[PDB]
């Protein structure tokens, strides 16, 4: 079996992106942020606190004929944001794109944190990291990829994120129409659940290539590309008027700027990240300073290539029995 489906920009900034999950029977469709970060598919719900819902799509599971309760289940997840939800699972049919998985752990949200109730655009997350990192307790629960994957033509799915325009994630087969080139894999270490690889080095603008292994994550959850503080103060160097602001929180920039591209390596290949990608637009509505797209990692612990990276690479996540990364400019 195979699944296609179109994810979409939830605003003008690309801040994340929203796919269609049909859930239960008959169908409950909600736009879920999936999430190669984090290994746990959680929806707004009828039991979520009435006062934490504000115009989210909500997952009823009383009026899902074949929903079951997984008794004595709960869940609780933090996000490196700060962010946060937690309440009980569910299992039922889910389908993406026309793939479908039936007994998938459905979590369905008590409560959320104030962020996820002031994004109305998201009805919920679909982990797509290793299943050890679910949170379902007392039995730990399989991602929907994990559930598919033995149906699956092959163990792959492959995000194609949109730069200011829808894209696509596919299940169980890779679109040879839909990059150029050729696609280079690397290796991933699975040890701390996430989809962990190394980057062979980075260039700024029109610079020489500086070889050094970033170790970091591919995460279509975060929105920025956060490097070590030597790799981010290189970048922004390159643009006049750029200064790291504590009140702020990162990077900022004159709006006025014309930002340099930033090249990643992969083995031998290279995946450049065109200027226009890493501008995230005024800090508050109507200022001249810009937010920047590139961001320290040392405040984190961890490298993360989220989706300023990964929407200027077809990316492949290979998840055969020993998981690679693949990375093929589009």
């Amino acid at each position: 079996s195979t699944g296609s489906a179109t994810t979409t920009p939830i605003d003008s900034l690309d801040d994340a992106y929203i796919t269609p999950v049909q859930i239960g029977t008959p169908a409950q469709t909600l736009n879920l942020d999936f999430d190669t970060g984090s290994s746990d598919l959680w929806v707004f719900s009828s039991e979520t606190t009435a006062s934490e819902v504000d115009g989210q799509t909500i997952y009823t599971p009383s009026k899902s004929t074949t929903a079951k309760l997984l008794s004595g289940a709960t869940w609780s997840i933090s996000y490196g944001d700060g962010s946060s939800s937690s309440g009980d699972v569910y299992t039922d049919t889910v389908s993406v794109g026309g793939l479908t998985v039936t007994g998938q752990a459905v979590e369905s949200a008590k409560k959320v944190s104030s962020s996820f109730t002031e994004d109305s655009t998201i009805d919920g997350l679909l982990g797509l990291a290793f299943s050890t990192l679910n949170t379902v307790s007392p039995t730990q629960q399989k991602t929907f990829f994990d559930n598919a994957k033995a149906s699956l033509d092959s163990p792959v799915f492959t995000a194609d994120l949109g730069y200011h325009a829808p894209g696509t994630y596919n299940f169980g087969f890779i679109d040879t129409t839909a990059y150029t080139g050729s696609i280079t894999y690397t290796a991933v270490s699975t040890k701390q659940g996430f989809w962990e690889w190394t980057s062979t080095g980075y260039a700024v603008g029109s610079g020489t290539f500086k070889s050094t292994s970033i170790d970091g994550i591919a995460d279509t959850g975060t929105t920025l590309l956060y490097l070590p503080a030597t790799v981010v103060s290189a970048y922004w160097a390159q643009v006049s008027g750029a200064k790291s602001s504590s009140s702020v929180g990162g990077y900022v920039f004159p709006c006025s700027a014309t930002l340099p591209s930033f090249t990643f390596g992969v083995g031998s290949a290279r995946i450049v990240i065109p200027g226009d990608y890493i501008d995230f637009g005024p800090i508050s509505t109507g200022s001249s300073s810009c937010f920047g797209g590139i961001q320290s990692s040392a405040g984190i612990g961890i490298n993360i290539f989220g989706d300023v990276a990964l929407k200027a690479a077809f990316v492949v996540f290979n998840g055969a029995t020993t998981p690679t990364l693949g990375f093929a400019s589009k």
